[PDB]
């Protein structure tokens, strides 16, 4: 390609090209106002058009990283607003880009995007482009690793919502639903980027082999391998800020899947007769195909063949990749990480056994090594769903907050509350599902919440136990966290009465925000009395809840808090001994 920018502009079209460039700049530079970005986008886009007209024109042959980085490095008030990035701007490519990537903020702490129906409907109708641009901008800076094409898809849902409703109780629940999809989608992609960063491309491929084999059990190993190879490149590119290349390659992949859908899956038909953005999205979210009737017996190949040790030495990556493909397509009832743990156990067995005198007798029972690995997460999910269904989301979240605060009492209270609340919503999502889909739902979603915690820990490390669980092994991460008990080396956080002291401000809050305040106090209760049982803590929190409900129902709210509060604060400590 004579001009890469021209090529991507021609492939993607202007609207998508501008959208993706806006996303990319909003993620690299998270604090800049919407005007600093829009101007940069418009200027970049004008240059692309010029280059599309004449690819020999000066600067058109430069790399995307060079052009985009140079643009970012012109931004007004760079050192004051983006101290670390200004340092990156002294470098050449690709060092500069790598510097930009190293400095993306996963916890930027900006205001919650609260919907104002009247104000936004008014801004939408006067200038939709600006309004929809703003949505891309607001979400991108909040979620710096958000999948670029996915955000454009979600912007179009945002548009349909405002197009439908504006001509305001229509609008609020539509945006609530969309926000949950943004949260989930953001968490899924961040896991992919986190996997590249912390474990590498092999780990992302193995994860993808397992997942895609589950989704497309009809497809042969060549087809799955093909799709995994291409999908891994798409994510590598999107995770490293190469959003034009990422979008273009995602579009080509969707086309290939759809051209070969009879070979791949019967569920793709609904997806494949749609527009480019919608198509790629439906495929990424597609449900698992029905099991084929001709799935092969695996014992003969992987347990009983006499030349297995030779296979493992001569064509290791293919023998193991094939096993993972075969075992995964057969087990849609397993979580992805379980499948990965199974694959690692299979590999370790063929190392151990082949170094013995008589290997066949050794590796013959290899499938029986999987049994305890399957039973552990099955029991965990049964136990957590039993609790959820008994006590409901709020108390379930509370139990998880206690559980995780005991494991990592050095973690910040907002982080512990966030993660406990997220973990508890997994119950609501997964426990009601058909019984065979609970395990994959529960563990896969758990992987997302644990990765969020790990990502926050990269920025703000407080705990060696957390470091170990986050960095030792991607497949073993959930069981590593599950095996943590009360950190015995923790010295209890000192008592501050005011931490547990409530005031009449709580009464005006929305329900979820009242809960967060009480849940924060719950975390703090555990930090000061780490040996207190979950049953002690539930009772103490019950008493706090009753006290809040009483004084919020009072004629004089603050006199109630001022009278009743200090007694409850002192007595509650005696209950936690
Ligand atoms: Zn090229
Ligand atoms: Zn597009
Ligand atoms: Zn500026
Ligand atoms: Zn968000
Ligand atoms: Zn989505
Ligand atoms: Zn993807
Ligand atoms: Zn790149
Ligand atoms: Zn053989
Ligand atoms: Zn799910
Ligand atoms: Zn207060
Ligand atoms: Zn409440």
């Amino acid at each position: 390609h004579k001009s890469e920018i021209a090529h991507r502009f021609n492939d993607l079209g202007e609207k998508h090209f501008k959208g993706l460039v806006l996303v990319a700049f909003s993620q690299y530079l998270q604090q800049c106002p919407f005007e600093d970005h829009v101007k940069l986008v418009n200027e970049v886009t004008e240059f692309a058009k010029k280059c599309a007209a004449d690819e020999s024109a000066e600067n058109c042959d430069k790399s995307l990283h060079t052009l985009f980085g140079d643009k970012l490095c012109t931004v007004a008030t760079l050192r004051a607003t983006y101290g670390e990035l200004a340092d990156c701007c002294e470098k050449q490519e690709p060092e500069r880009n790598e510097c930009f990537l190293t400095h993306k903020d996963d916890h930027p702490n900006l205001p919650k995007l609260k919907p104002e129906p009247d104000a936004q409907c008014a801004a939408f109708q006067e200038d939709p482009d600006k309004f929809l641009g703003k949505y891309l901008y607001e979400v991108a800076r909040r979620h710096p690793y958000f999948y670029g094409p996915e955000l454009l898809f979600h912007a179009e849902e945002y548009k349909a919502d405002f197009t439908e409703c504006c001509p305001l109780a229509c609008l609020i629940p539509k945006l609530d639903a969309l926000k949950e999809r943004i949260l989930l989608s953001s968490a899924k992609e961040r896991l992919k980027c986190s996997s590249f960063q912390n474990f590498g491309e092999r780990a992302v491929k193995a994860w993808s082999v397992a997942r895609l084999s589950q989704k497309f059990p009809k497809a042969d190993f060549a087809e799955v391998s093909k799709i995994v190879t291409d999908l891994t490149k798409v994510h590598k590119e999107c995770c490293h800020g190469d959003l034009l290349e990422c979008a273009d390659d995602r579009a080509d992949l969707a086309k290939y899947i759809c051209e070969h859908q009879d070979s791949i899956s019967g569920k793709l038909k609904a997806c494949c007769d749609k527009p480019l953005l919608q198509k790629s999205h439906c495929i990424a979210e597609v449900k698992e195909d029905d099991l084929p009737s001709d799935l092969p017996a695996l014992a003969a190949d992987f347990a009983e063949d006499k030349e297995i040790c030779k296979h493992y030495k001569d064509a290791k990556d293919v023998f193991l990749g094939t096993f993972l493909y075969e075992y995964s397509r057969r087990h849609p009832d397993y979580s992805v990480s379980l499948l990965l743990r199974i694959a690692k156990t299979y590999e370790a067995t063929l190392e151990k056994c082949c170094a013995e005198a008589d290997p066949p007798a050794c590796y013959r029972t290899v499938f029986d090594q999987f049994t305890p690995l399957v039973e552990e997460p099955k029991s965990l999910v049964k136990k957590n769903c039993d609790l959820f269904e008994e006590v409901g989301e709020y108390d379930f979240q509370n139990a998880l907050i206690v559980r995780y605060t005991k494991k990592a009492p050095q973690v910040s209270t907002p982080t512990l509350v966030e993660i406990g609340r997220t973990l508890g919503k997994v119950g609501s999502r997964c426990c009601k599902l058909p019984e065979s889909e609970r395990l994959p739902c529960s563990e896969n979603h758990l992987a997302l919440a644990l990765n969020r915690l790990c990502v926050l820990h990269e920025k703000t490390p407080v705990s060696e136990k957390i470091t170990k669980c986050c960095t030792d092994s991607l497949a073993e991460r959930r069981p590593c966290f599950s095996a943590l008990e009360l950190d015995e080396g923790y010295v209890p956080k000192e008592f501050k009465a005011e931490t547990f002291t409530f005031h009449a401000d709580i009464c005006t809050l929305p329900e979820d925000e009242k809960q967060i305040k009480k849940q924060s106090a719950l975390a703090e209760l555990v930090k000061h009395k780490p040996k207190a049982t979950k049953e002690q803590l539930k009772t103490v929190l019950g008493n706090f809840s009753a006290f809040v409900a009483k004084c919020c129902g009072a004629e004089d709210k603050e006199a109630c808090f001022a009278e009743e509060g200090p007694k409850l604060v002192a007595s509650s400590q005696l209950a936690l001994a």
